[PDB]
């Protein structure tokens, strides 16, 4: 019986469990990481345990952007190569309250070459990674940011972010490209436009920067339609993040993807476009289950 | 004799010029096309006013006052292009008391490899001549930096980089903006440079994955804004580089200002010859190559 929170940077998601691992009660809701720096952290948790009837006691386990240097209380990060297992250990409790609460710490890569920075991933893998092996895993997990991590015998070995998300929105919004993308909602992850592109970039990243430029000519000189300028803009991005990925992996086989919605089907479709075979994890599952594990350590039955 | 008039995206330049060959005057301003399309004239005769321009000179303008979004769509003449056709294609802007032209820009339509130039083919009429004769690989850097096979006055095939545009929208809206915001300036021989260009060179793969460890490199150690900028533009300079070379020697750099020693000084440090030439020498040069064209001056039968 703890509650277990999600909070991200623009919502909020709350889970009661009961001591037989059921969800007992839940709420979400758009109060994320900036709204709570403005009107308190503390106060919309109490809003939601009194919402649903937590007793006073109930222990709370929270990862996410609460930890982050602009939330309720830094939770600073964990160095690797880290055990999955170090993560619950290393949680920051909130100080002047009469609740167990704590946030757990986001993963950092201090390597001065290849420096890198998780928050919220972490508690996702501690949720898939119970349904793998000890053994060795190269795990996706996109967004406005993918991770790309190395599992190994449950230790996080290390892992690489591409912004890959947060580019295709800047391009998409604030760039010339916007006239060939602006007039298209959605494509179809299936479509050609698509997966050719992810193709196109994957085997040439050399040239990825000559290539987006290429949907806006496309557009000028052959009429291509809105949503396949979207999706080429898009394949681009993510090929790109692929070829990346893979840079000297040995051979890989092989990947896990930890996602969700139209996202996970992009991603996977991708994946398996270049010839990788994909296990899916869903990203919802899996941190409530990362919370669940984390909770079950620091607060044993 | 004529005005010329380079319209780009952001900036807006003039020359006025003498039957001699000299300038006689100059302006300078940043409405570009995207001002202009909210003021299309108004821009063209104060600047003209300002410098006391004869009521009836004539006005040969190259650059994206003439893309769809902007004054009269002029066309683009198809790759490989002779660069003495561009004068002969120039549209007009219907005007009773001038005779006003914006010149075509070039387009490269293999279906793969779409490719688009407005203004940068007026600085290669410019400078084709000086540059030498046989085969030159030249590159123009800018908002879209554009990689250009000259070939005896001909335009073989080129290729567009969007590295500058990537640069400004990458530095102020994405999480970057606080790794180098509150610098403006950087020094091209700073390391924070050169190592920039030369891993993402080694490594274009990982481009998305080093700009974001300008980020995080500023978050677990504390980069200085001017080395965050660095790397930032190093490594869209390098990825740039990258794609230009998918052995050259050798190539010839077109460019200005600090742009053009960011460049060089990129260049270089991948192992190139830089034989450099003046942007806006090139561009008065091609739109001076299109006036004597359309506008041939009455000679003197006794000189040359």
């Amino acid at each position: 019986y703890y509650a277990a929170v999600d909070w991200g940077t623009s919502s909020f998601r709350l889970w009661i469990i009961g001591e037989d691992g059921a969800v007992l009660a839940e709420r979400r809701s758009a109060e994320g990481m900036t709204t709570a720096a403005k009107t308190g952290f503390h106060t919309i948790l109490d809003g939601h345990l009194a919402a649903v009837s937590a007793p006073a006691h109930l222990p709370i386990i929270i990862c996410g952007m609460a930890g982050a240097r602009q939330g309720w209380k830094e939770a600073g990060y964990i160095e690797t190569p880290a055990a999955l297992a170090e993560i619950a250990g290393r949680a920051t409790a909130i100080p002047d309250v009469d609740r167990d609460i704590r946030i757990l710490p986001g993963l950092a890569q201090r390597d001065r070459r290849h420096p890198d920075v998780m928050r919220g991933e972490e508690t996702q893998l501690l949720g898939a990674a119970a349904h793998l092996g000890a053994g060795s895993h190269l795990v996706c997990m996109p967004g406005t940011h993918s991770k790309w991590v190395r599992l190994a015998d449950d230790r996080v070995e290390g892992f690489s972010t591409f912004m890959t998300g947060e580019l295709f929105d800047t391009i998409a919004r604030h760039t010339i490209l916007s006239h060939a993308v602006a007039e298209a909602d959605t494509f179809a992850a299936g479509s050609a436009a698509f997966t050719d592109a992810v193709s196109r970039t994957r085997e040439n990243p050399a040239l990825a920067t000559n290539l987006l430029f290429s949907v806006r000519a496309g557009q000028l000189l052959h009429g291509t339609a809105a949503a396949d300028a979207r999706a080429q803009l898009s394949g681009t991005l993510i090929g790109l993040e692929i070829a990346g990925a893979l840079a000297g992996s040995g051979s890989v086989d092989g990947v896990c993807l930890v996602g969700s919605g139209g996202l996970g089907t992009l991603y996977r479709t991708a994946l398996e476009s270049q010839g990788l075979n994909v296990r899916a994890v869903d990203a919802d599952e899996a941190v409530r289950a990362g919370l669940s594990a984390a909770a079950r350590a620091i607060w044993p039955l």
